[PDB]
C-alpha cells in the first residue's frame, strides 16, 4: 500500500539536481522521457540472474519512491551501457543509476568495500596500489621497479588530497 | 527468467475445461477478455494488506505459469464480488478464482480445516453441526429442541452420502468411509 505520504514528489528533480553539471542537466532530466517499455530490463545483463529490473529504478524515480536510493539492485549494474545505447526514448539509463548511486552515498548507503577502494585511492592514490612482490615482478620483466605514477610522487599525492578535501569526498567517507 | 519450457501453454483451456459446465464455458472462458488494467487489484480488500494481485492470477493464467496452482495467494479472495462486478471487460473474476481453486484442490492444494469442513458436510450433513448444548439453548427459547434439517434425517443423510460418492468428492477430500474420517 503506497500512500501519498510515503512518496517524495521532489524525488526526479533532485536526482536532476545532483546530476547538475555533471553528467549534466540534460542528461539526467532525460528520465523524464521514460515511457517503461522495458528494454533496458530485457538487455540488462544483472538482471538475467537476480532481482534487478532497470525499468523500475526509473519508475521509482518518477514516482518518488525514495527507498530507490537505499536500495542494494542499483548496485547491481555494471554499467555495461546496453540500456542506454538500446533506449528508444534516449534516456541516459546508466548515467541516471550512476547520478542516484551518488545520491545513496550521501545518503550514507556505501558497501565498506568500495569505501576500502576510495580510501585506497586517497592514501596511497591508486585504488591497486604497489605491494612489494610488485618491485620484485617488475624488475624481472625489465621494466622500471617504481612505475611512474602518483603512489611514489609526494607533489601529485598532495594534489589528490587537497582536491578531495575540497569536494568533501573524504567526509562523503 | 521465464523461458518457454517453464510454461503450459494449454493452462487457461484447462482451467476453461474445469469451468465446464459449472460455471460455464462462457464464464471462464471471459478470462480471455483481460487487458490487465489492475481494477480488480484496486478493489481487492485482500490485496490491500497481502502480496496478493488479482490481475497477477489471470496474468499467470494466460501466460501459462501453472505455479498459480500452487499458491497460497489465490486461497486469500474473499469472493467479494467487487472484481467481478468492476471489470471493464466483463472478466468474471471471482469465478475464474473459484475454479482455478478446483484445479488447485485436484492437485492436492487443500487445508486441512477446509477438508474437515467438508468432511462435517458429508459425515453429519453440516458444516456447523448441532452440539449438546444446541438442544438446551433451543428448547429455551420456544424453538424446537433439534431442527428439521438433514443432520437427524438418515435418508437424507443418504442421499447426498450417494451423491458425495456419484461425483467423487469424498475420494477428491480423501475421506473413507469404513474408518469415518479423512485419510492421511
Ligand atoms: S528503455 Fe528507456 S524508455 Fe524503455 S524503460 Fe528503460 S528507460 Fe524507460
Ligand atoms: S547498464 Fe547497468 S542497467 Fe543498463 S544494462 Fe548494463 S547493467 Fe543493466
Ligand atoms: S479488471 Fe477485468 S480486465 Fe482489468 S485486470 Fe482485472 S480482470 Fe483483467
Ligand atoms: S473477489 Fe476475491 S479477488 Fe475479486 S476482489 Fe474480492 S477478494 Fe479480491
Ligand atoms: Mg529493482
Amino acid at each position: 500500500m503506497i500512500y501519498s505520504s510515503d512518496l517524495n514528489k521532489n524525488l526526479a528533480s533532485q536526482i536532476i539536481e545532483a546530476g547538475t553539471p555533471i553528467p549534466g542537466d540534460d542528461v539526467v532530466s532525460s528520465l523524464k522521457a521514460c515511457y517503461q517499455c522495458g528494454t533496458c530490463t530485457g538487455s540488462c545483463p544483472s538482471g538475467r540472474r537476480t532481482s534487478y529490473r532497470t525499468r523500475k529504478v526509473i519508475r521509482k524515480a518518477l514516482l518518488g519512491m525514495d527507498d530507490v536510493l537505499d536500495s542494494d539492485d542499483i548496485w547491481k549494474c555494471t554499467t555495461c551501457y546496453t540500456c542506454y545505447e538500446r533506449c528508444p526514448r534516449d534516456v541516459k539509463v546508466t548515467e541516471i543509476i550512476k547520478t542516484i548511486r551518488n545520491l545513496a552515498a550521501q545518503k550514507g548507503n556505501m558497501a565498506k568495500a568500495h569505501k576500502m577502494t576510495a580510501m585506497y585511492v586517497l592514501k596511497y592514490g591508486h585504488a591497486v596500489p604497489a605491494n612489494k612482490n610488485t618491485a620484485e615482478l617488475r624488475k624481472s620483466i625489465g621494466l622500471s621497479e617504481k612505475a611512474p605514477i602518483a603512489q611514489f610522487s609526494e607533489k601529485d599525492l598532495n594534489e589528490m588530497n587537497t582536491l578531495i578535501k575540497e569536494l568533501g569526498f573524504d567526509e562523503l567517507i
